[PDB]
């Protein structure tokens, strides 16, 4: 008797395992591009500026 | 369990030093053009003198 059953929980628990699994696979998937776009996104910030050449001019009307 | 962690506080320092960078780049625009404002309004002070010339006369009445 005792072989019998121990089957049936046997695959009810790896089963459980591989979606588990499998849910963290994607879910690793999505932080890691989230982590690299934002260090991306802060070198352009930094990089990008704008400086003024020579001396102001006003026209009269 | 470490990989989720770790993108989490990874991406809080980024943004904490891009928005100390932004802060600094402002800062020293101002600073700059402060300080070429004293050596332009100093020179024009020194050069701006006066003189008499001739006699001086009064006229009585």
């Amino acid at each position: 008797i005792t072989a019998l059953e121990t089957a049936i929980i046997l695959i009810a628990f790896v089963v459980v395992a591989s979606v588990f699994a499998f849910t963290i696979l994607s879910a690793g998937t999505f932080s890691t591009e989230r982590g690299k776009e934002a260090v991306y996104a802060g070198l352009s910030e930094v990089r990008s500026s704008i400086e003024i050449k020579g001396s102001v001019v006003i026209i009269g009307e």
